[PDB]
């Protein structure tokens, strides 16, 4: 049986679940995917409101799992897993496993430098480069009995706007598309939209291919998806507390545990350096698992031929502090109904957890947040280590990981995300290493609320750094980084940080007693509830300062290359964001916003993000669980 919740805010999370289900508010499509946000005008990861994300998908699942717990129905979170599987987790007909099947796991992929202005780009393979061994693959196909991966391809465009259709069809929805393809400084302004599966229908001669990568001859036709792994890792974290409430009330979501198990084996890939070079030494191929990094990375992805068949896989060289998931990692090396089917899954991830706990406490700054990360491939080309950069296992530190526009630590959504994850890792286990943690960032963040006499609040909201950590030694442990230092650049009132904060704190308190952590907590909740609320879940106006991009800002297409979009958008040297995107012209909000522009003015939208809600819906479920009284 499961224990009692606090009345109020158990009441407070059935109704933000009933306005996120809600026909009438548009959260989801027609086939029951929940779309990045309500409103379409949406360019900030993705560039249209109504992609989805796999990132929205696990907190859809994180929903319904917490719906489960006070229902008792947990139907809503075994369909949460069907939608993911049908639609982000690409088929036999979209990773055809006659190509997958022909993966040389012992030449992963092809070699090409990353480079840090899109105007480099293609980016020229080389079959020279050395590429190091992937000793997961046979550990997989050996367990699944296949050559697909099982992991969530980041991104869909739900109701096929772009125009691609599904495997090349044109008229099919969803589709799978991607963006960002030309490094760190391609912000979402700057991409092409391009197919996941290229048959150089659309786009140019060789359909998109040629944009971002030059090999010897002719493109072939082929396939690729990317993972997110903070999505994948979130997958597993909500189906363990799916399964957990599920048992305390004599329901079962086995079906569900078996679909994250495998999704959490697969998310090892994320695990090894991009080409499999050691790490630390990365001019060398790896042998295997000295390759490993075992942190969460950006990325892993893969691909393959259409129309002839081969394969290949890649991992990440660049980790982000902001996707790392201890809980995940315990859940999936320590609890048995989620043991991975792999010889090495479990002991694979027992280490992970370890080394994501190093992690953390080697970017603590001198005040308590986090900074960035480390890369095993500097530059992304494998080039020297400055001397005086300090590392960890031989990588590099790195303030901004991966992306410079904007810098990829410079959101205090990061801080909140992953500190949430050490928070219930620290509820579950008392974890020493966990508390260490958190008691110092809970004490940075705590003096970095501001509550209103009106009942609004501001917190963190653009962050800036100075310095770097001490190079870590594992057996010295944390000096205290009195040389690196977080600086709050600007507060906001970011409704889905504000929540995510609330969770971190709440799992914290309950475990250490710290009451200004929980009454911080609660007082954020109740501003939400009693100040934001409207009709759809929780809203407050926001000034959207990049906007002006979509009018100003060029997207590089090199010298000769033409091509079209599926509606007839031209795609050649010159062309504007809005240029290669003209539909969005015929958005509700387009006038509205271009009207703003041309009086010089910032624009403001009122945004409806999926999983800002479903932040603050779960927020409150934690919080009326953790504190009955
Ligand atoms: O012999 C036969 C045959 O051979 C052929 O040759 C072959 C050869 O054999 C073969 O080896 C090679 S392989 C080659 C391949 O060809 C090539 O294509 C491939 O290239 C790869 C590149 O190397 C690699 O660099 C790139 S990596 C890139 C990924 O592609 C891309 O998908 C990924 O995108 C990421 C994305 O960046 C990320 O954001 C998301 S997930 C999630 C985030 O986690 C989260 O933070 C974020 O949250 C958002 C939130 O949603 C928002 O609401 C808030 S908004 C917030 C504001 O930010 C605040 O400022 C504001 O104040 O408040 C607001 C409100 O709160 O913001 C947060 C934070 O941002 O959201 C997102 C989700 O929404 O994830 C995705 C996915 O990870 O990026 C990666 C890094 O850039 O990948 C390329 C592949 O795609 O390389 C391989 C190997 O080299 O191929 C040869 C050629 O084919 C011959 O050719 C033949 O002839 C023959 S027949
Ligand atoms: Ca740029």
């Amino acid at each position: 049986a499961s224990s009692p919740a606090n009345k109020v805010y158990q009441d407070r999370f059935e109704s933000m679940y009933s306005k996120i289900k809600d026909p009438a508010n548009g959260y989801f499509s027609e086939q029951g995917i929940p779309y990045h946000s309500i409103e379409t005008l949406m360019v900030e990861a993705p560039d249209y409101g109504h992609v989805t994300t796999s990132q929205a998908m696990s907190y859809y699942m994180w929903l319904e799992a917490m719906h489960g717990r006070f229902s008792g129905d947990f139907t809503g979170f075994d369909k949460s897993w069907s939608v993911t599987e049908q639609y982000l987790i690409p088929t036999e007909k979209d990773q055809p496993n006659t190509s997958m099947s022909r993966y040389d796991a012992n030449k992963p992929a092809t070699y090409a430098p990353e480079f840090q202005d899109p105007s480099k780009y293609p980016s020229p393979l080389d079959t020279s480069q050395p590429v190091g061994r992937d000793p997961i693959n046979s550990q997989l196909t050996s367990a699944y009995g296949t050559s697909m991966l099982y992991g969530m391809h980041w991104i869909l465009d739900v109701d096929n706007w772009y125009g691609f259709g599904a495997r090349a069809d044109g008229t099919s929805k969803p589709s799978y598309i991607n963006t960002f393809q030309r490094g760190e400084q391609e912000s979402t302004w700057e991409t092409i939209p391009q197919p996941c599966w290229d048959e150089h229908k659309f786009g140019g001669q060789y359909g998109f291919l040629d944009l971002f990568t030059k090999d010897t001859g002719t493109p072939a036709k082929q396939f690729k998806y990317t993972n997110a792994p903070d999505a994948d890792a979130r997958a597993v974290q909500a189906t363990y507390w799916a399964d957990q409430w599920a048992k305390e009330q004599g329901k079962s979501v086995s079906t569900s545990v078996g679909k994250a198990t495998k999704m959490g084996d697969y998310l090892r890939y994320s695990f090894f350096d991009k080409y499999f070079r050691k790490i630390g030494q990365p001019s060398q191929a790896g042998t295997g698992y000295d390759a490993a990094h075992y942190l969460l990375s950006w990325y892993y992805a893969w691909g393959g031929g259409i129309d002839s068949t081969w394969s290949w896989i890649i991992g990440s060289s660049h980790n982000h502090f902001g996707y790392q998931n201890p809980f995940a990692a315990w859940v999936l090396s320590t609890d048995a109904n989620f043991k991975p089917k792999s010889s090495n899954g479990a002991s694979d991830w027992a280490k992970s957890l370890d080394r994501q706990l190093e992690f953390y406490q080697w970017l603590q700054s001198a005040e308590g947040a986090i900074a960035g990360g480390a890369t095993n491939s500097w530059n992304g080309r494998y080039e020297a280590v400055p001397s005086g950069t300090s590392t960890f296992y031989g990588m590099g530190y790195v303030e901004n990981p991966v992306y410079a526009d904007p810098g990829s630590n410079t959101w205090f959504g990061m801080q909140v995300w992953s500190m949430q994850r050490v928070a219930e890792l620290y509820y579950k286990t008392g974890d020493a290493r966990a508390k260490k943690l958190l008691d110092k960032w809970a004490k940075w963040i705590n003096g970095e609320i501001k509550f209103n006499a009106d009942g609004t609040f501001q917190i963190p909201s653009t962050i800036d750094w100075e310095g770097q950590p001490d190079t870590w030694n594992p057996t010295q442990g944390y000096t205290g980084n009195a040389n690196l230092h977080v600086k709050v650049v600007n507060y906001g009132t970011d409704l889905g940080c504000a929540s995510s904060l609330a969770n971190t704190l709440t799992y914290y308190a309950a475990k250490s007693g710290d009451e200004t952590s929980r009454q911080n907590a609660q007082k954020l909740l109740d501003a939400m509830w009693n100040n934001y609320s409207d009709s759809k879940g929780i809203s407050t106006v926001e000034q959207r300062g990049d906007y002006h991009r979509f009018l100003d800002q060029e997207v590089f297409v090199p010298a000769g290359w033409t091509g079209k979009m599926p509606n007839g958008d031209v795609i050649k040297s010159g062309v504007k964001f809005i240029d290669i995107r003209s539909k969005y012209k015929q958005d509700p909000e387009w006038q509205t916003m271009v009207a703003a522009l041309q009086a010089g003015q910032v624009p403001t939208q009122r945004l409806h993000r999926f999983w800002a809600q479903s932040e603050f819906a779960v927020a409150n479920g934690v919080y009326a669980i953790l504190f009955p009284d």
